[PDB]
């Protein structure tokens, strides 16, 4: 109370990302350099991104599977605030780019996209990890894989473990009642907000509803 | 058959990268581009060093744990011959990449590390991938995670289902005789070469203890 809104930048290169930040930069609280820019272009888009907007949190959503020193420190080391490391990734990986984290006083998020268990998760918080995002994949989403309360309740599940929980995943604004009365700490939009025939109107909309669900 | 030599430039930079490639491009078999290269550098690691060595396969280390298709289409439009996609990943995620590759002519590596089951290498295996990346985590190697018996009884069964396997992980020339017996696809090395006083040698050595090993 209230999670923030968090704009998803997955575009291939920084001019097609600043098409979107241009107008919705201001409307939200956290910047994503997505893993597609990330790939796209690399570093230099979180360097960019944060000397452009640096009021705003930065997250390069990096999906660190290992190596967690190195790419820790190169995000960074480019000025991010948060970095992503995907739940599959070894638990030395995860404590090593929180550990690069902490230089930085920046923070690590675990990506739960795909396949995880109940263990890791115990790892994550004996690690002292604090956010997880719980992430609907994609290519789940594309062949059908709709939001419904197995979703929830693993989103509660992990909250009363001690994690800050952001939400996302192909995420409409219609979609928001349903994590209603869990303490989400983000919402992501990536498409909904880039993609809408109004961005200003779609993010200012998202904003609207958490203020009104957890008002 | 003998295992194929492939090394991973894990560089920052792409000038770091070729500091390597030229004393060794003609010594291995495949070029990879390193995650820590992809994120360094992005999708033009994969462009220029394509370029430099059309000759050679180069694989693009994304370890894409989501977005299968549209990353997937980002480094094959870069020229990449193969793609990894880390094994959490949506077996939707899995499959869109595959579909992309065959569109280029080219393949998917299920990247393994983490946390994994037989039942996932299985849907992999009947969505049509037929290569896996057994790699030893640079994080649990730092926190001193050996190469063991455990190891090889899963290289031998990954393999008896029909993927070919590449090993990786710290590889040092002392590893190899650790696998022999098995059908490696390939060896992995990164620091062992890069880092090595002479490059050219430690590639040349690795090339000498597979041929006597796999001869
Ligand atoms: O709302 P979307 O277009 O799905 O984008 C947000 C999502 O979090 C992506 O950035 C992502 O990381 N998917 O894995
Ligand atoms: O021999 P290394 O320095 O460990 O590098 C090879 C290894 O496969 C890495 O490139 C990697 O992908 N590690 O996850
Ligand atoms: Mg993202
Ligand atoms: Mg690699």
């Amino acid at each position: 109370s209230l999670p923030m809104l968090q704009v998803a930048l997955d575009n291939q290169t920084m001019d097609s990302a600043y098409e979107t930040t241009r107008l919705i930069a201001e409307e939200v609280d956290i910047i994503e350099v997505g893993t597609i820019l990330c790939v796209g272009e690399g570093v230099r888009a979180v360097r960019d991104l944060k000397a452009l907007y640096p009021h705003k949190i930065v997250l390069a959503d990096a999906k660190i599977a290992d190596a967690g020193k190195i790419l820790s420190r190169m995000c960074f080391e480019a000025n991010a605030d948060w970095v992503t490391v995907i739940c599959c990734a070894d638990i030395n990986t995860a404590k090593g780019a929180l550990d690069v984290a902490k230089e930085f006083n920046g923070d690590v998020q675990i990506q739960l996209t795909g396949y995880w268990t109940w263990e890791q998760a115990q790892q994550w918080r004996d690690a002292g990890i604090g956010q997880v995002v719980y992430a609907r994949s994609r290519d789940a989403q594309a062949a059908g894989v709709a939001w419904g309360e197995a979703d929830i309740t693993a989103i509660k599940r992990l909250s009363d473990m001690g994690f800050k929980v952001t939400v996302t995943g192909g995420l409409a604004l219609e979609d928001l009642p349903l994590f209603k009365g869990i303490p989400i700490h983000v919402f992501i939009a990536g498409r909904s907000i880039r993609d809408a025939a109004s961005p200003v109107e779609a993010a200012r909309q998202f904003k609207r509803s958490i203020a009104e669900l957890w008002g």
